[PDB]
């Protein structure tokens, strides 16, 4: 699949992402703006939008199940749980140990048919086994689908069950960038 | 996703066709020769190779799942059922009312991990809606599935329960044509 650009209607912010039909979550990332002098920023901003049939969701931002940057996050009641995890092997991932920070964001939504998790990944590009993602350049992500709930759902390292579906969706790193991206860490639209 | 060629480790059959990762079902296509001076052809050759906990599997060849020409096909002990469908409206699809005829093919094997349906297809690009596909360009094929046995297996118009995944992959028509067509036809890989 390929990721497109699409606006938030509730809160403006403008992303590149995908919408998978099957289980009709939508996936969402946005980026500081390119630099013109050093290094890229090691930040972005992304969405989850999923009906709350979907009990857990994962982004492989590198694209593999395997050796690189994975999020998870679920709905606990009117909250959302989340974590870095890594993998080998294609076992339970386990707590990241790099230096990733996983914010969530306060248009952080849910309600009665979804939850739409916003969050801030502060050094989610680049990862402590020397591996990260180039923001120039085309990639592909991936995400990870489970309709069976985690096996405890108050546990940020909770242990869960191999997902029922999975994904993968090419990304062009160089359009996803905004100009009101520190708007978006203010809450604003612009 | 998109389609590529592929050569069957078994046959030697060539097609062009993808597997879908999650499922891992083969999905693979094959068309006789482009004509210049004739209009073209209308059957095609196709194969489903599925591990055995796929139930049912099903294929929509103009990408979507209503107002095209639907394959579906199980296997019911050491024989694969097929029939040809059609949907109007997100419901159970049922008998397709056109002439088409779809056959099995001798190098379709069922074994204790595998279900693996070798077909022929006649009639099946060009439909009594006057819809149909385009061989000599590029188009979408869309894949659906279930892991929950059909109402009545020995029957091919059985109803079923939704698909529990769908999917869908962009195929070059123009590259899937083969001048050993007729020797599939006759078990040949030439
Ligand atoms: C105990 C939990 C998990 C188990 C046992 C597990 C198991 C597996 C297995 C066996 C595969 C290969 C499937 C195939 O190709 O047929 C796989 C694929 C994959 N997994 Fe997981 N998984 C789990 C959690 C996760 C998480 C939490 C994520 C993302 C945050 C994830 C992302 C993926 C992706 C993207 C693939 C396909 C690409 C690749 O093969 O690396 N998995 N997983
Ligand atoms: C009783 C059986 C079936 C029912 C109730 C049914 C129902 C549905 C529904 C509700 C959707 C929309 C899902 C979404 O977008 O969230 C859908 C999509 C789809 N279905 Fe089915 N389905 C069934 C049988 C089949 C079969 C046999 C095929 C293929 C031979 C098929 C192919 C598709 C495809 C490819 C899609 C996605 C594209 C589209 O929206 O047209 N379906 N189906
Ligand atoms: C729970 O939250 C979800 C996600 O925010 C809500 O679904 C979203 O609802 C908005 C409506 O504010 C939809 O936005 C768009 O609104 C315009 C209105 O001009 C309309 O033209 C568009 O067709 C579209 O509806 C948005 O599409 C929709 N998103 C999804 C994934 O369904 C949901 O309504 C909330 N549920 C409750 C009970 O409040
Ligand atoms: C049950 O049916 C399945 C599906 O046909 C069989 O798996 C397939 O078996 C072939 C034969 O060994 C596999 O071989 C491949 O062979 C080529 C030819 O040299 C080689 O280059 C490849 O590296 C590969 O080893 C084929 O990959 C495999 N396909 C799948 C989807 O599993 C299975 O062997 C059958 N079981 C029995 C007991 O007959």
């Amino acid at each position: 699949q390929s990721a497109s650009q699409f606006t938030d209607p509730t809160t403006g912010f403008q992303f590149t992402g995908i919408t998978d039909p099957v289980h009709d979550v939508t996936y969402g990332f946005v980026f500081p703006p390119l630099a013109t002098s050093g290094a890229q920023s090691t930040e972005f901003i992304g969405e989850v939008v999923a009906p709350i049939a979907s009990k857990w969701i994962g982004i492989a931002l590198g694209g593999a199940m395997n050796n690189d940057l994975l999020l998870v996050a679920w709905a606990n009641g009117n909250q959302i749980v989340s974590s870095t995890r890594w993998a080998t092997g294609y076992v339970q991932p386990t707590a990241y140990t790099g230096t990733a920070t996983l914010t969530t964001l306060p248009e952080t939504t849910i309600n009665s048919t979804h939850w739409k998790w916003v969050f801030r990944c502060q050094g989610c590009t680049e990862w402590n086994n020397g591996g990260g993602i180039d923001v120039t350049s085309q990639g592909v992500l991936a995400w990870a689908f489970s309709n069976v709930a985690v096996d405890d759902p108050s546990d940020p390292q909770s242990t869960f069950s191999e997902h029922t579906d999975f994904g993968f969706f090419g990304i062009d790193y160089s359009t996803a960038h905004s100009a009101n991206y520190q708007n978006y860490l203010n809450g604003d639209s612009g």
